[PDB]
Order: structure tokens, then sequence, then C-alpha cells
């Protein structure tokens, strides 16, 4: 007798897979979802523009280790999500594009149909499945599909259609709770096998110079005690990527980062624990790697992801909190790496660091600091503050970053990722806030942040405890080059604008900092604050390198 | 033996081809393309984010006549710029996206790469042709093929993949200088046959309420007068789509656009021009048409596009120009449209403007203009100032803007296009003011603006004269929608910003208009001063509509 | 220096991951391939048709577990294969296709190329990844990639395109051994945690009414006495899928073949092992299920797999010996399935059988045998030669033989498969009789036969120990329909040829049975004589149904 619609049975689904926050924008044909979304109790955040929306999705699932979902209109509305998902899906973050679609009587016969195309077809090279919903009676199955898809395996992105025929679809109450249900262990452990541990323990024990390189997979997995013992108690030196900074302190004993290009080449055993044997690694090839194939370990849970680039002489095929909690039990009583070895990084380390404190103490000119100084003032408030996520892009202000600011919690560090992509600033910020609900602070080339600039609206409307510090040379590497021809300036220079009006102009608070001190004092009343600000720091339009 | 390069090969290949502007962004791998290109004495125009840089080279394109180039880094630049390029063949714009590429060996491989990616197949569906040049000595046929792709048929995107190998190679200047060449006759006529043209001619003598359909497509032709003379020597009244209004001032005696619902539901033939029968004209059917299957006659150079929804009694297959033109003498000679059709729509045509017209008189509450009275002194300010290109993006701004403000002039107004996309607008504007070299205005909506916002500044680095004017109401569509819950915003709600403060944090001139009068000298002075300016009109946040 | 080249590095990274025979058909540009992999000392099955040698390769890899593969020449040839690629990925069976395609200069610019296609492309849809090796130093890790991705994970197709000029490379013996390299452990085993496993325990040990389903998966794995064993110990009666027929002897005491509708309606719990619920099953839902959802437990490698249908109470993910050896080892002890249930099914199995006898004993008209008299012949002679494959494929001489032919051993049954597909039949004969070394029978419908007969003149020219049974009906489901129209012959209709004197045009033996004892004489002398064979059945053209 009681009927329910397509609009309240994919909110129950939703609501049942543990969704409780969207990302999007609206428009035909998905406004009245959102509204319901909200009237429920639900949360939702609206972007202006998709792309940024579906960044914020695909962090959020970084972070949370469930799907982050995104909610856009059809054709344009789409493409512009679908971009953000492919870069969910090469970076392994779960997450659900949600696209509402036209008529498909109309769409396949290619008559012109109100943002007609086949949102389906064009999503299959951007994530791991591409779904269709074209029943009421399927939206829990549906849903329950994209969700595994999107966590199990290597985690990805899944694009789920939702044509406008949908919503308006009618079903008795009754005949709803006997469809809708909650999928059960969606993220399965896989657990190695054990000749397949004993041969990585081997070549483990029998090392002279063993090393151990933390992916983002292993942040993800979030198992940090397990890998924090595993490196410990074998006394392996280890090297974090990018975003893997802060699953062990950046300024642990066992780091060899500041010595990193040394303890590559020089290395003979590498482990390699959810981190891809790719560009980031020089594909295990080069000088990097003193030209010679190392023995690698790889705990990864992706099969085929084995021998991608180099023979890996020991496989371990699982997920890594299994696969490293089993990789202990085999090392339990062996004794710890070589004290040679683990001595001769940590002196080089030492040197490093205390050369790279050379450059922090270094004066500048007003308005023209460069990137060690002012870094160093980022440096040391996080290493005081270390419970707040770091947003970070650019080229001399990513590069600088990852190598000035340490980490000392993990999954905080957000950045480019494995396509170096420019763009994800500012919707990393409003998911990192959405779901931490703990401050953020980003450190944004202008040249980066340009690429999600007007979401500091988003910020503002949202009134998230953001800081975002603008890296303000004047351009693209450099800030100064030369014009061309007399009269045309060089494609790679910016206005030298005023970053912090803008914020303003929203509601935000913004603050200029032209030395060290001054942007360490805005940067310490902002975060404090808990107000979205912006410091314009100025930097030296020719400090940077290309 | 005096040698070349590829970027070299490709710079003379594009100018060959009458190419002399260039939109993009750089980086990796295509930073010194665009600095030789602009050593070279060409102009690049570098934007914040690469979908705005397409969506420029799409309308240049559109104005020209000729292929708008955009150029674009790997993987993430790429997929940015394809959205655009997805716009323009959806909209028949001539365009070619050139994007390069990572290594072919690691990418074929999927051995991760950097900013790895076959572009070439992503490319595929958004676009008529994905080329890839390997070899130096193919850029000559690749660009050619490329271009003739883009302008002949039904015009539309084309994707050039250009792998980082490709510059570095190296070619003697005697074997280049031999291979470069200029295509011949790249956008060819094609002229209908004479029975075709008798068939329409034969109904158009018979109708009995006859009415012409002007699409975008008969803009893009070019060929203004010859469509006129069909026209008044017809007699038949005329309505424009869009983008077609002004091809015919749109004050025009024989417009019947200000009764568009009566004359397509009362009319007995109809004689579409370069429109398409989709959903901007409700496929041809339902209650706009009155019920029943109209007499068409339709010419479109895209032959397949006949019958796509309603059966054509009279196709003309060929290019505009000749097929106007070969109809207008079989015509001639002919009596004139009914005087008693052309009286009664006449009087419904004057009947509503004098309606209009009370409207736009409204008075309003300081900082609550209505979309009447607000857009009536645009309207005006155009009727003067007929020169001027219009950008216009919105839903309520959209449609309003669309029905008050009239065009004088042809292929001035530039809006949203086919699918209706939000984010056309401040790219619009850099191509309109780059290939006209005189002002644009933009009529946004708060929210459409939002989607590319932040290339204010890249109007400001090229010190452009562009108006923007801002429809703030303060969200989608209406600016009051209430809390979906207590203290939670709705997803329909935008910051009522200081949109003025954002422009002149980047060097540009703010106006802020509470009453009509202040729009009036606002805009007057803006478009005067020939520099880039944004008003922020402040619109009644109840005044649209859903 | 010596010097290899590009076919014999190739020729050795196959040896090296264990292949040692390839079926295809030659032509450019592969011949010299197909050549020295013989000269090699390896073998090579030409076949007269692409398709073919693909559906050998596939069943290979079925059969023995490693990736079956088919060679192929460019464009078309490649094409033909990939129809059989695609039918491998479907039934989850690991197969590798190694095309030769052009130049990739020309091909990029679509300039007309000799059999031109980006053929890595065009595969995507059909396998699990789609590679291609353009340097000689990659042939190692391409080989090695797409062994991995075939047998790994869920088991599918991979493409490996090989360019012509892939071939001519050299590069000197001591790096090409250097490169040269056999991954480790290709086919991973992947445990289940202890939770999964102890909830379908615990489904298991509350049930009323269970059943087991075992699926092609279950056979594929090779721990056959796991699953028999698993199958003892709990007492649960079993129902075998197509292909798993066999995996448990058919005459098995706990089988339910023979009452699977009461089964699986009344069960109240089903443990599906390597099954999907699809068509196969009704999806888990209907007439079939007694219109409810059951508890279902599944064990399957593929974890998005699970939910895929209808609601999973018990997910186990993981490899399948791994998983039943747990699963079996948490129900050590355990009561045996109840006998009032297993005990109603094995009165309706006794029941059903002795039904079946009556039939199969019934005598016909001469050339006029029906379902039941023939195949009862062929029955008895495979329960006498247990150790012979059996391919099967057509429409009622499909179902009935499977109905009426018991399988005593494991991977005999080879038929139509998850996609119903006709034309399996002869290429299905070549592989298995090559990887087996023994005998084959193959019960083929007169039309499914038509879609592969061809290659009987590759059987014989491979003097292979295979026998093909054609139930000659004469047509399509039946031979009888009448013409729709006078002297029209109908659709369904087909010549009842003498197959038997097109076996012996090509050299081997043909046979005309038109009575069960000839048909029996035939059999026992054809597969005793270990020569190539045709049977030719005649049927009733009446017999089958629609
Ligand atoms: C979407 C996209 N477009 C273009 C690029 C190319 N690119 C771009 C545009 C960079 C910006 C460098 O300027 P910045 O202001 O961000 O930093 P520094 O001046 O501090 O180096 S770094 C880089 O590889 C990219 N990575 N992603
Ligand atoms: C890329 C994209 N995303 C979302 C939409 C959906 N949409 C959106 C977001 C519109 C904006 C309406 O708000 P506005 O401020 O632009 O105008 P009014 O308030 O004046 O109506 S109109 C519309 O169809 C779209 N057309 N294109
Ligand atoms: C490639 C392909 N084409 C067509 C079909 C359709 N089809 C066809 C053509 C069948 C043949 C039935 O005739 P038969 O002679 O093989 O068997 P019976 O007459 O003994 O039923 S069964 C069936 O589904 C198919 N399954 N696969
Ligand atoms: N839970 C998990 N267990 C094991 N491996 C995982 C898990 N989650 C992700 N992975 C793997 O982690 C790896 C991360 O690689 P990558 O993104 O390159 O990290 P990085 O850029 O820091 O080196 C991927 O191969 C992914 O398959
Ligand atoms: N030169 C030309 N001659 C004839 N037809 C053309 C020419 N250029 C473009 N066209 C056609 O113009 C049509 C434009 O349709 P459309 O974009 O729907 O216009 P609108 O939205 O204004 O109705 C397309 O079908 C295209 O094939
Ligand atoms: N070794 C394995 N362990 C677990 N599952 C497997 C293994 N190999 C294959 N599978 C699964 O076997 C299943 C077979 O399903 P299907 O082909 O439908 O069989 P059937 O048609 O007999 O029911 C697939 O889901 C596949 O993922
Ligand atoms: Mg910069
Ligand atoms: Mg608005
Ligand atoms: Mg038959």
């Amino acid at each position: 007798v009681e009927l329910t619609d397509g609009f309240h049975v994919l909110i129950d689904a939703l609501k049942m897979n543990d969704i409780d926050t969207m990302y999007g924008v609206v428009g035909i044909p998905i406004t009245n979802l959102a509204r319901m979304w909200q009237d429920d109790g639900q949360r939702f955040y609206s972007f202006r523009h998709e792309q940024h929306a579906g960044y914020a999705a695909s962090i959020a699932g970084y972070i949370e280790g469930k799907p982050g979902v995104c909610l856009t209109v059809s054709a344009p509305g789409f493409l512009n999500g679908v971009t953000s998902l492919a870069h969910a899906t090469t970076n392994c973050f779960p997450m659900i594009l949600l696209s509402g679609s036209s008529e498909r009587e109309i769409v396949d016969l290619q008559q012109g149909d109100y943002e007609e195309m086949d949102q389906m077809n064009v999503a299959r090279p951007h994530c791991k499945a591409s779904f269709r919903i074209n029943s009421i009676k399927d939206i829990p199955i549906g849903i329950a599909r994209a969700v595994r898809t999107a966590v199990s395996g290597r985690p990805g992105g899944v694009y789920v259609d939702l044509p406008a025929k949908l919503f308006g679809q009618t079903i008795s109450v009754e005949e709803a709770n006997k469809l809708l249900f909650k999928p059960i262990d969606p993220a399965p452990a896989q657990i190695p096998a054990e000749d397949a541990i004993a041969r990585a323990a081997d070549l483990i024990k029998n090392a002279k110079r063993p090393v151990i390189m933390l992916g983002k997979g292993a942040a993800y997995a979030q198992c940090d005690d397990e890998i924090r013992a595993l490196v410990e108690e074998t006394g392996i030196p280890f090297l974090p990527m990018g975003m893997a900074k802060g699953l062990l302190p950046d300024n642990h004993p066992q780091s060899a980062a500041a010595t990193r290009a040394f303890a590559l080449a020089q290395c003979d055993v590498c482990v390699l624990i959810g981190a891809r044997l790719n560009w980031l690694m020089q594909h295990g090839k080069g000088k990097t790697w003193g030209d010679e194939l190392k023995k690698y370990v790889q705990i990864d849970i992706q099969a085929n992801e084995m021998d991608s680039n180099q023979p890996i002489a020991a496989p371990v095929v699982g997920d890594i909190k299994s696969a490293v909690s089993l990789l202990r039990k085999a090392l339990k009583g062996a004794p710890k790496a070589d004290a040679e070895w683990t001595g001769a990084l940590k002196a080089k380390v030492d040197g490093n660091k205390a050369k790279l404190a050379g450059k922090m103490t270094a004066e500048t000119p007003s308005g023209m600091m460069n990137y060690s100084n002012s870094l160093g003032v980022v440096r040391d408030f996080m290493l005081a503050n270390p419970d707040i996520s770091l947003v970070n892009e650019g080229a001399n202000a990513l590069d600088n970053t990852r190598m000035i600011v340490d980490m000392l919690k993990p999954r905080k560090r957000l950045d480019s990722g494995t396509w170096g992509v420019m763009g994800i600033g500012m919707g990393y910020c409003v998911a990192a806030a959405a779901v931490t609900g703990k401050p953020v602070i980003a450190v944004e080339g202008d040249s980066a942040f340009g690429f999600s600039g007007m979401e500091l609206e988003t910020i503002c409307r949202y009134n998230l405890p953001v800081t975002v510090i603008i890296m303000n040379n004047g351009g693209i590497y450099k800030g100064n080059e030369a014009d061309p021809q007399p009269g045309v300036i060089s494609c790679t220079r910016l206005t030298r604008g005023r970053y912090d009006m803008m914020m303003e102009a929203f509601g935000g608070k913004g603050y200029v900092a032209n030395t060290p001190a001054e942007l360490k004092a805005a940067l310490e009343e902002a975060v404090a604050s808990g107000k979205p600000c912006l410091i314009n720091a100025m930097i030296d339009p020719d400090a940077g390198v290309e």
C-alpha cells in the first residue's frame, strides 16, 4: 500500500554502506537527491566545479579506507568528475562517482538528448568498473557492487550511472525492505602463503646492506604498529615515499631519507612495501640504483604488479597487515642489520641535515624569501603540531616541502600523487577538514593553486579550519623569465597578485608575509583561530629552479 | 649540414596552416615548444587550468572558421583539455588539442611512466579523429590531417598526440623544407543536387504557415547576407537559436522570436538551417509542435543528421552557403508568405515586447534588482554598442539574457551551447578578445562563474578589454533556499561574495551595482576604459526560478 | 660480439615460462617465428582459421593451469583470434594471444598501412590486460607480465601486440642472457581470514537442508580430493555445473544432480564453490530457488564477485584449495547433514535414473534414433573408458549429453561454457588431444559442428586420436521445420549430410550409424584405433525440442 521511490531507496542504500558524506555540484537531474540527502541528516559539500568535489572524494577515501562519494549531473558535469576518478584509480584510492544521466532511448540513438553521452562507456578507461542502475529494485545490489569494487583488491575508482528515470520509479515500502542489505566484509584480508614469506625472510636475513621502501599503500593499509615493529626489530634503514612520510616519524633514527640517493645505489636487498617500482623510483633502473639489479622483496595486494619493471626475487602477494605480521613472525630473533651499514647512512644523514639547517637560517631581503628559510618555519610548526593535515603541490613548492617539512604522524601529508597532478589542493583541504575535524595547512605553488583556487569560496562557505600558504614567486618554476618579444610576457609568468585579498572577498582572513618572522606569526595565529585563512608568502622570483 | 629539430618543424607546420595563436598551460614536456613559439613571434596565452584554454580554443574556432589550438602536458593536463575537446565536437566547433605524451615503450607495458596514459585512445570518444605523430618527417602530414579533419564535413575536435621524443629529433633543413606544405582547400564547398533544392522549393511554395529556424551552424557558415536575402525575398518569419541571434538583427521586422511557442506550434512547414532537431527544439514533437509531424526542410553538411529525430520531407545536404544560394534562386519570383500569417505573428511580437518593456521599467529595492530591470540596462547598452562580444552562461542569467539582450551583429553571442555547459565563461572571454581585438562583456550567473573564475587573473595578465557582470543572487537558481536542517546551509546556496574584490586582487577594476542606474554607469565606464573589469550586480535572492 | 635477434629472445622467454606449444595460423608478419619455434624443438599446431586455434589455446589453459598460447597475423587474423580471447576471459581460462602488428608510424596516422589496426586498443574489452612489446630488451618483462596477468587472481585472457620491427632487432647474447628470467610463483595462493571461514562453518552447522554447488572454477583449481573430502565428511549433497561434472564421480552416492530442481528449490543453505550465481543458476532467484533468498556461502578468488546477484551471507575470498582446506578443518567433528534430507534426495535420484534407464532402452526405426537411446551408448562407453576427454556442444545434443553421460574423472568434460558458444568443438579436440596425449570423443550437434567443421582437416593433419560424433537430426533443434513458403527451406534446416565422407576426404575414417548397436560398434572401433574418426549418427529429425 505504502510506497517509496528511487531517491529514498538510494539514500537508504548509501547509508546502509556507511556513507554519510557526499561531495559535488547540483543541477539537472540530481538536485533533489542532494536536498533529500541533507533533509535526511547526512552532509553534502557543494563545490564550485565537479573536478574538485571529485578530488575531495578521492582523498577522503585514502584517509578513511572507505570510498569517498562524488555526485554530479550528466555529460559535462560527469566529465569534470571523471578526471578525478581517473586520478583516484591511478593512485589506488577508493572512490565512487555517482552521476545522473539522460534518457536511455534518446542517447542510444544519438538523437541529441539534454547533456547527451554514454557516460557508462566513457568512464571505462578511468575506473576499475563502470555500472548503471536502471531499476529501483537493483539499487541495493548496485551500490553493494560499487563499494566492494572500490575497496577490495587494489582500491580504486568506480563509476555508477544513474538514469534520470530511476529517481521517479516507485516500490512498496515492504518490498524495498526485503531488498536493502549490508554487504559482509567488503574489504577482505588476503593472507600470503608461508613459503612466500619464508622466501622473503631468507633474502632479508642474508642481506648485507638492506633497506625498506615505504609507499602510500603501506600508509593506506592502516597497520602502523606492524610496520614500525618490523623496522625497529630488524634494525633495517627505511625510506618513505612522498605520502608515506609520517608512517614512521620522519626524524626516526633509522630514516635514510636524508641520504636516499646513496642508500639506493649501495643497497643489495630492497624491501618494497606498498610501493610501486615506477617512475618515482626510476623503474629500478639507472645510476640511482648503481646500475645493477637489486634483490627485491615486494609486498602488494595486486598479484600481477610483480615483475612489472624488474624481476622480484621475493614476491609476497596479500594485504600489507597480514603479510607484515607473518614476516615479523618469520624474522623473530634474527640478528639486526649490520652496524657499519646503518652507521654509514646515519652519518650521511646527519651531514645533510646539518647542511639544510644552514640554509633555513640564511637571511633574505624583505619580500624575497627563498624556499629553505620560508619552509623552515612550516617545518618547525609541524614538528610542534603534528596532528594537522598537510596539503602540498607545485614544483619547487612541492620538492622542497617534501624535503624540509617533517611528518610525525601517518596519513597527514596529502600531495600530487602518482600523476604529479596540479589541482588537488583545495578539494583535498575540504575533504581533510571534513573527515578529520582537525586543522589543515596547504603549501601551494602559485601556479598549482590556480588550478583549484575558486574553491576558496567553498572553504569559506563551510567555515573550515584551513590555512592556505601560497608560495608566491610570480610564476611557474621562476617568476622572472624575460619577455620573449618586446611587449609579450613569457608563458611561465603569473601575476604576483594579492591572493590574500581574494580570500577576504569570500569572508576569509588574509595575510601577507615578507619575512620568516611575519610568516611564523601569521601561521600561528591562523591555525589557532580555527578560521579559513590564506597567507600570501612572498618568494624571491629567482629563488626557484626548473 | 644545416639541421633543424622537431620543435621547429612543428612550429613551421602550424604557421603554414595559418595558426598564429595557441592557448594552454606549460610544463613537462612541452614548455620549450611554447617558449620557441613565442620567440618566433607567435602568441601563446597561458591559463590557470587547461580546461579553460580548451574552451578558448573551441570558440576561437567558431568565430574564425579555422581550428583553435590548445596545448597541454601529459596525462592530467591532457585530460583537463580533452573535456573541452569533447565540448567542441558536440557543438561542431573546429579545434585541435596538442598534448605531449610520455615514453611509448613504458606506457605500452603499463609500467608506471611519468604521467602515464594512452592519450590517443582515451581521446577517441571525444573527437572526430585521434592521431599520434612519432616521426619528425611526419609532422607536416600530421598537422595537415588534423586541420582538414577539424574544418571539413561537420567541423569538430581533433586530438594530436606528441610523444616527448618527437621534439628532440633532427633532420636537415633541405629535407625539412621539402616536406613542409600547405593543404589546398581544407574546407571545400559541397553543393547539393538540383532535385534536393527543388523538393525544398516545392514545400515552401505550398506552405500556408512557414517558418525558418536559424541555428549556430548557419552563423558559423558566414554567409549572413545570403541567409538574410532568402528570408526577406520569401517574406517567411524566422526564429534564431541561442547563438544564431544576430545572424539577422534581432530587431529585424520578420523575427518571430518574441512568440516562439505560437510560431512553432502553428507552423505547417519548418525550414531548419544549420540547426539540429535535438533537445533544444524538443526533438520536433510534443506540445511545442502542436502534436503533429510538420513538413521539415533541413539544410546541413552532415548527411546522416537527416531523419535523426523526425522524418525530413526535404533534406538538403551540403554546405549552407552553397545550399541557400541555390534555394534562393529556385524561389525567386515566388509569392511572399501569407500576410495573414506574418501579420498575426507580428501582432504577437509587438504585444510581448511591450509586455517585456513594462517589466524592465519596474522599480526595485537597492541591492535587490530582478532579472528584467538589471538586464534591461545591458539590452540598451548592446543596442548602442553592437560590435562587442557577449559571453553568457547560467540558468536564470542565461534564459533571461537570451530573451532580453538583442544582438545586432553575427557571431557575437557566445553561450553554454549544446551541452548547457557551465564553465565556458572566462575562456570564451579570452579568445573573443584575442581574435576580435574588440571589447567583450560577459553576463554570468554567480554559480556558472565559479567554474572558471580563477581565469580572471589570466584576463588581467593580458590586460584584455573584458567586462564581467556577475548576476549575484547568492546561489544556484535562487540564493534563499532555507537550511535543510538547523545550522546547515542548503546545497544550492553560495556566498554573496565581493567578486569585485577578487578582480582587484589581480590588478583589475571592480564595481558593485545595487541599482540599474549604478549598473549602467558602471558598464559604460568599464567598457569604455578598455581594461579588465568586473561588475558585481546585486540581484534579489528570490528573483530567479527553479 | 655474439648477437641474437627478437625472434630468439621471444622464443627463449616463452620457453622460460614453460611454454612449449603454440596454436595458430601463419603469414605476414609472423611466419618465421612459427618456423624457428619449430626448429627449436617446440610444437606449433597450424589451424584453418585463427578462431579455432584460439579456442584450442583457451581450453589448454583450463586443463593445464598455465596459459595456452595462440599466435596470429595482423588486423583480420588478430580479430579472428580475439573472439576466442574474449571467450577465455568470460570463462576465466588462462590464455595469451600473441599477434603481429604493423608500422606504428603509419597506423598512428591512420594512413592505410598493410593490415592496419590499433590491435592493442581493440583487444581492451576482451581481456584482463592488453600490452605491446616495442623493444627487444623488454621481451622478458613483457612475457612475464602476460603470464602473471593470465594465471593470477581470476584467470583470463591477455593480449600481447608484437610489431613487425620487434623481430628484426638485435642485442648481444650476454645482455640478452642477463635480461631473461623466470617469474617466481606466478599464481600465488591467497588464504582467507579465520573469521571468513568461521562465518561459513556457522551457516553450514545450522543448515537444515544444505547443498553444495561445484562450478568449473573448482575443477580448474585441481584440488579434487580436498573438495571430495569436504563433501563426504559433511555428508552434504552436491550438484555439479556443466564442466564440474567428474570433479567427484558423477555416480558418487552424495550427488543430487538427478533432482536439481527439488534440491535447489528446497535447500535452505547453498554453498557455491568456484561457481557464479549467474544465468546458469537463474541468478539465485525465481521459481528455481523456491522464491526466497537462501543463505549463500561462496568461495571465490575474485572479491568483487560477492553480492553480484544475491546477498552473500558468508563470503570466503581466496584460492579454493586454501579455502576448502581451512573450511574442512573448521567443520571436523561436526554432525553430518540431516539423514531425512539426504534420504529424500537420494530417493528422488534413484527414481529419476530408473526413469532415464527406460528411455535409453527404447527402440527406434533405423536411421531415426532419439537422444536417449543414442547417447545411452556413449554413456556406457564413458563408464568403461573414464580417461577420455569429452567435447560437447549443441542444443538438444548438449543438454541431453550433460544429463545422460556420466563423467568419472575431472576436467574431462569440455563444453560451450558461460557464453553457450557454438564453435568450440574442433579446437577443443585438438588441444585436449595435444595436452593429454589420450583419446578424445566429441558429441556435436550438426549445427554446432558447422561453426568449426573445416578443422577436421587439422585433426587429420596431426593424426590425433579424436572421434567426432555428429548428432545428425538435420537442423537447429529439429530438422523437420516445414517450408515457410512453398519451395522455400526453413532457416532452421540443414542438409542431412554425409559428414563421414567429409572426414574421409582428408584421410580420416568415416562411419554411419543408423542404430544404437551400429553406433556402439563404431564408437568402440574408432576410439580403439587411435586415429582420426567421425561417426555420422542419424537422429530422428523430430526428436529434439525448441
Ligand atoms: C593538471 C596539470 N597541468 C600541468 C602540469 C605541469 N606542471 C605545472 C603547471 C607546474 C607548476 C609549477 O609552478 P608552481 O608555482 O606550482 O611552483 P614553483 O614555482 O614553486 O616551482 S609543475 C608541473 O609539472 C601538471 N603537473 N598537472
Ligand atoms: C559542468 C556543469 N555542471 C553542472 C551543471 C548544472 N547547472 C548549474 C550548476 C547551473 C547554475 C545555475 O546557477 P547560476 O548562478 O549560474 O544562475 P541563476 O542563479 O542566475 O539561475 S545551471 C545548470 O544546468 C551544468 N550545466 N554544467
Ligand atoms: C556463435 C553462436 N552462434 C549462434 C548461437 C545460437 N545457437 C545455435 C545455432 C545452436 C545450434 C542448435 O543446433 P544443433 O544442431 O547444434 O543441436 P540440436 O539440433 O541437437 O539441438 S544452440 C544456440 O544457442 C550460439 N549459441 N553461438
Ligand atoms: N591494503 C593493501 N595491502 C597491500 N597492498 C596494497 C594495499 N593497498 C594498496 N596496496 C598497493 O599499494 C601500492 C601503492 O603504490 P604507489 O601508489 O606507487 O605508492 P608510492 O607512490 O608511495 O610508491 C599499490 O601497488 C597498491 O596495489
Ligand atoms: N558550413 C555548414 N554547412 C551546412 N551545415 C553546417 C555547416 N557547418 C555546420 N553545419 C551544421 O550546423 C548544425 C548546427 O546544429 P546545432 O549545433 O544544434 O545548432 P543550434 O544549437 O543553434 O540549433 C550541425 O548539424 C552542423 O552539421
Ligand atoms: N583457484 C581459484 N580459487 C577460487 N576461485 C577461483 C579459482 N579459479 C577460478 N575461480 C573462480 O571460479 C569461478 C567460476 O565461475 P563459472 O565460470 O561461472 O563456473 P560455472 O559456470 O561452472 O558455475 C569464477 O568466479 C572464478 O573467479
Ligand atoms: Mg610558482
Ligand atoms: Mg545564481
Ligand atoms: Mg541439429
